[PDB]
């Protein structure tokens, strides 16, 4: 699990690929390495990969051609820079919201209001049928970003963001049409999934 | 993630106002600083902010153009006092602030439209204070408070008429919804 | 705290009865045993317990003559076996699903084919059981397959199997049932909602 509050930053330094899997090499923030054994989860854009090879600040992951496909990190190259985030445990606090780490979708930048002090960005989903999830005020994750879901539509949601956000994380220059993974709030869903259960279960018994 | 426990009250001391932002300095208790760290959640008045610096017990924040649009913090003044807490560890509260209401406990909704989600015998935040619906009316809404609890936030000094942060429960918004689209068909 | 993900088996070695209460001791797995003292939470079979004595691996607890009548614990014959689990550990990762070890109801198993179909015992507690929701039996989170207002089934893996007692259960056995809490929430705010619904008609 992970709260959505980055820890750090990661450039890509080198791709080792294979047949049915990737290898990525970050170069990760020096404070992120203290507990780091191999096997541990880290959230790269929010996705959840897990600890091969460390060496330095030098750390390996292997990516299945699924992960690759279904999310932005089978498009990366190498001198790019990732979102990352180590897994929560009981005693941290949850910054943002609980996340799984689990992507199966992504979302594409559709605009970008720019003002003095402030900006907006707008987020078309890939599956409309998400949107259902993605509720005004809640919740929504963003290459691994904890966010709170502005206004919403039937095909996009936007999102303001504070300085602190464009200063932590990649989200401030990602250009029109970057691809983003999506992650929806799994308590928002698990409560919508379960009201449409009932509401099913009620019909029938109708 | 908040749990609307208020954990302190703390004093306004400093405002520096821009084009649609604020940067907001408050003197935080020191009970609360303790593992405190830039880019970590503090809810103000219920609404979630993010730590921008640390001096001592004097802690910033940045208030965006939403932020600043939505809820009544636009409208603090140096000295004045907000209820804070830090964010949750293990009702559950996301710290989003949807509108604000007025003190007419018996508040009036300023957009009257989201009563559908303030209901009887259902939880609600307030100025990030987590309670639950008395009696309701298609315009206003009733919360019973406790002694412990207007003394512990400001609002106890809440006076007629004073606004204050709604924070609808995410879950009823969830099933609310959910159930109108459902039902819609 | 419980996260529905059982951290071994261990077998009864001794039941001391008393009037008001019953003594449990078991033989905990070594991997359980170092942090573990008195006060300990460690639930068996999905039940929040506590530990009142450690003589080596052999771990105490007390259960209440109530909670031995609302659980299948009561049902134990030393040298049964009980799945266990340690509460969580602030240094613990996050994981698992979130269980209280808290028991609302116990089930039958009536039919095995691994597909298991079970018999709740407070049967108005149906609402709570959703087909692709979650469940917690015998302190294991699982997710609900088919659905009868009558009965339930559960889809069960080959290693659950093996990890847990799970698998080890028979026709007619009875498991310790755990309703998803924030799905009685769930459930329940619906029934609320639906009703203002109708009341505002």
């Amino acid at each position: 699990m992970f709260t959505g509050i980055v820890q750090g930053t990661a450039k890509l330094v080198s791709i080792d690929e294979k047949p049915n899997f990737r290898t990525h090499v970050v170069e990760l923030p020096d404070h992120m390495l203290d507990g780091l054994e191999t096997g541990a989860s880290v959230a790269h854009n929010g996705c959840c990969l897990t600890v091969t090879e460390i060496n330095g600040n030098h750390v390996s992951f292997d990516l299945m051609k699924e992960t690759l496909r279904i999310t932005n990190l089978g498009d990366l190259k190498v001198g790019d820079w990732v979102n990352v985030e180590r897994a929560a445990k009981f005693s941290d606090e949850i910054g943002g919201h609980l996340m799984s780490g689990h992507i199966m979708t992504t979302a594409e930048v559709a605009k970008i209001l720019t003002s003095e002090n402030n900006r907006q960005i707008w987020f078309k989903v890939q599956d409309s049928q998400l949107m259902k999830y993605i509720l005004y005020k809640g919740f929504i994750g963003i290459d691994g970003i904890s966010l709170t879901v502005g206004e919403v539509t039937p095909t996009r949601f936007c999102v303001h963001l504070i300085p602190e956000t464009l200063e932590r994380t990649t989200l401030g220059k990602k250009k029109l049409g970057a691809r983003v993974n999506i992650e929806i709030d799994p308590q928002t869903q698990a409560v919508v999934d379960t009201v449409e259960r009932v509401l099913a279960a009620r019909e029938n018994a109708m």
